[PDB]
This record gives structure tokens, sequence and C-alpha cells, in this order.
């Protein structure tokens, strides 16, 4: 029969194949193989279903205490990074979740995950919010761009490297100097280096 | 029918009717010029969006004056605030930057931002092996915070109270900072996060 996981699982599958716009009453009802005149017992609105789908995917990626706070933050970030990689629509829903969904359940859970590590890192209470939000914003920006790219990467990077090597050496001394480095650039490694950079800044806040 | 004119027109349209509202007729009409001769100053929509994004970014980043005691860190902040304020004045900007860094290998905005950030990274004494890493991290951070800012005072209060409703035993951290959500200034958060990244970057220099 119709359960929670089922409803959500169905929307996720649809979001992965047909996207947001493809997530409709009929589509859901059909994939669920249940009567449309009795599905109101397990659903409410589309906005709420998108939230439940976003939440289910995030929770699963992040959760699926013996390591350092820094490693724990990395597991949280990779969970988000891999999830938005497996589900392209996820990145968009997270932005909407933090912009127009005050009662959203995903935000506070991510914030709890990151915050506990920030406190375990010895960060003064006056910076708990700041440090946690920075980690979050960093994650969304890198993972957001990664999702945009997952919407070939080695070919795109090779064309960028080429285009930059064609820039005037006197006008762009830095960009010309790094152009070569763009070629074999790995996004995942860059992501984790960025995380470490942020964590290093946070660790310096210690007392 | 100058360059600035064409671009200025698209920006005005992008600000009022958005991307979808940026059409041949709209541009031609606002330009008050014959549509049968505008091919001399335009190419495609993709290229026009890029020129519009570039014009706005260049103007914002080089806008304000430099400070009498500006260090590399301050300069990076000026670049970031220029981007933050620009995406705030032009909502469509955030989306164009993502597309610019995902499908526009020959784009001109990316290398210019990277040149701006890179020179400061070098001035900070960052080993050459990390020039791209450090620069990309700043960029990803900026896109993530500014991107979220583009998406979204009334919201913050709702979030603050909503979070204050979370179970205190399950969400010890979130509950501890809950109230800080209200009156939380996004702009200051933005600058604090960039400073956090810059602190991590400054630790890349070795005596």
């Amino acid at each position: 029969p119709l359960s929670r996981e089922r409803i959500v699982g169905a929307a996720v599958e649809l979001l992965d194949t047909v996207g947001e716009r493809g997530l409709t009453f009929r589509a859901l009802a059909e994939r669920l193989a249940t009567g449309p005149g009795a599905i109101y017992w397990h659903i409410t609105g589309k906005a709420e279903l998108l939230g439940a789908a976003t939440d289910a995917v995030v929770t699963a990626a992040v959760t699926a205490a013996a390591d350092s706070p820094q490693d724990a933050v990395r597991a949280v970030a990779l969970g988000l990074w891999d999830a938005t990689e497996a589900h392209p629509w996820l990145a968009t829903q997270l932005a909407t979740q933090l912009s127009r969904t005050p009662w959203g359940t995903v935000a506070p859970r991510i914030f709890e995950s990151l915050g506990r590590q920030v406190q375990a890192m010895g960060v003064p209470e006056a910076h708990w919010f700041t440090a946690s939000s920075a980690l979050m914003h960093y994650i969304l920006g890198a993972a957001g761009q990664n999702a945009a790219n997952s919407a070939d990467r080695d070919e795109f990077l090779d064309t960028v490297s080429t285009a930059w090597e064609g820039l005037d050496p006197d006008a762009y001394p830095f960009t010309r100097a790094v152009a070569d480095q763009v070629r074999g650039h790995d996004d995942r490694e860059q992501f984790l280096a960025g995380i470490t950079l942020v964590l290093t800044g946070i660790t310096a806040l210690h007392r």
C-alpha cells in the first residue's frame, strides 16, 4: 500500500528522469499505481513533496563519531556534493529551501550537522552561526556549480585552458600563469581543498 | 548604434523582463533602430547575455575607490562586494555567472574575475602550486553566498521562530543559535565568510 518512502521514492525517480516540471499528479499517481481519488491521504501540495524529496535524498547521502570534527564536516559536504551529483534537481531545491522555505526541514538538519562540529572545534559561541553559514554557503556554491556542470568536463576544461592560453600575457599575467593548471583540474579535489581552506579559517577563530 | 547602447539596452530589459524577456523585437524597439541592420552590431543571444554580464561585472568591481590602506585581503573583499552588490542590483546576474562558468569556455567574465582574485593571492605569498586552488575557492564561495542572496527581513524572523520550535534535545546547536537568525545581516555574513576563506588562504604561505 501507499507509504511515506513510496510516495517520496516515486517523486525522486520522477525528478531524476522528467525533472520538476515532470513531477505531476498523474505522473506520481501512475508510477504509484494507486487510485488518484485516495492519494490525498498521503500527500498535500507539490511544494511540500519537493521538500520531502530533497530531505530524503540529503539525509540518505549525509548519514549513509570516531573521526575529527574536520572529517565529519567533510563527510557532510561530500554527502551533499555526491547527492547533488546523483540528483541534478537537488541544487535548485536547496536554494529555494533556504530562500523561501522558513519551515523547511533540510536547512536546520544541515545546520545542526555542521554546527556541532564547529562547537567541537572550539569556536567561540559568538561565531557559531557565522562559521556554520560560511561552510554552508561554500558547499552550495561549489556543489551548485558542479551540478550545473553535470547538466565532457575534461573537454570543457581543455577548451578553457586553451582559450586562456590565448590571453595577452601582459594584461593577464596571473590567468596566463595558471591556464595550464585548468587542463587536468579535478572538481572533487578542488571542492575538498576549498573545504579545508574554510576549516583552516574557522580553526583560527579558536579563543 | 554603439556597443554600450546595445549592451545597456539588454541590461535594462534583463532587469525588467528578464532573460526570457530579452528578445530581438524588444531589443530592436528599445533601441529604436531598424531590425534589418542590427546584425552589424549583434550576433546571438548567448553572446549578448555574456556581454551584458561582463559589462555589469566590470562596472561593479572597478566601481568604488580603493582604500588608502588596502591590502590584498581588502582588494579581494572589494571584488567580492562588487559581485555581491551587482547580483543584488541585477537578479539575473547570478544565473548568467553559473552558465558563464559551465558552458562558456570563451567567456570574458570568468578570466577577468580570476585575474582580479589571482593577483591578490600571489601578493599574499601563496605558493604557485596553489594559485588556482586558492582563487577557485574564493570564486566558489562568492557564487554560493551571492547566489543564495540573489534568491532571497521578514523571512529571517519566520525562520528564527520556526527553528526555536525544534526539539532542544535533538537540535542543541540550532536551538543555541536560533535567535541569532533574526537580524542576521546577509552582507556582513558574506564578508565574514570571505575573510574566513582568506585566513585559510593566508596560511598557505610558508616562511
